[PDB]
């Protein structure tokens, strides 16, 4: 009577507790779905943008590639001016030589590239690729049998050397 | 009594559903702003990384190039050598050296760009003027050109032969 009918919202304080609970799994439709936007189109961009850069990356070196190649064609140039001229004396051809390979370093220097210590010099394994030892002052390098460079901290290219060693 | 309540039994089954679409929902998507936050953190990774990435990128190309064509300056010393014996030997070098420095080249993909007697182009070409030969082809190459494929390294100075 007065204990059912007034207790009657037994089920009635529920229709609040069950319509929410189907009120709010209703709205994550567009949370499972919605974000799929702000993720596939970020993972959209990431399969993109890094195949964009795919490209001006293998382009920068292109570029790099061509910036030295430039630099150094007169080289190219030279070699052949004194083929066709030079050819005058033998110690004429000596000197032009002589001139291409000074040429050819202020070319390096152009780009910022130093050659490595030598005949003299600290024997540092950072810079110089020891191939047996010759006649000299000990830990020091007795003979540059190839040229080493580097530009600024990186290595262009370790020189080959013999290092230095006191008789007896 | 027996089947009076137990027919009603049925709509629970559906409330002790609905905590089980938005029960796992949470439980999967609880990650799903994590394996998210890593995709852009990669994606805003690579957004700062290229500055610097296409940088040293270029330093990698010079270097690249540098690399194989010191051999050439080694050449140069090693002919210098052959010389300080032999003087006369010095003109055999430079033309070894000469050749080589061309292998080398095509080693990196560059070719020279057709030259005499072949058509003018302007995608390769820079005519200075005129000279005998063929008209509106090369005449005589100033100064050798080269392309690596389609890029131009440097156009050849050309003289275009005159027509009549």
């Amino acid at each position: 009577r007065n204990h059912e009918n007034t207790l009657e919202k037994d089920l009635e304080a529920v229709g609040q507790e069950a319509q929410a609970l189907e009120e709010r799994l209703k709205a994550a439709e567009e949370e499972l779905k919605g974000l799929k936007d702000k993720y596939l189109r970020l993972l959209a961009d990431f399969d993109n943008y890094r195949k964009r850069m795919e490209e001006e990356l293998k382009a920068r070196e292109r570029e790099g590639v061509l910036k030295a190649l430039r630099a150094l064609l007169p080289v190219l140039d030279d070699l052949d001016r004194a083929l066709e001229f030079a050819e005058a004396s033998p110690e004429s051809i000596r000197q032009g030589v002589r001139a291409i390979r000074d040429g050819f370093f202020r070319i390096l220097a152009g780009l910022g590239v130093e050659e490595v210590p030598g005949e003299g010099e600290a024997f540092d394994p950072r810079y110089h690729e020891a191939v047996g030892l010759l006649p000299g002052e000990p830990g020091k390098v007795a003979k540059v049998f190839q040229r080493g460079f580097r530009m600024g901290e990186a290595l262009v290219r370790p020189a080959r050397v013999a290092v230095g060693e006191e008789k007896r």
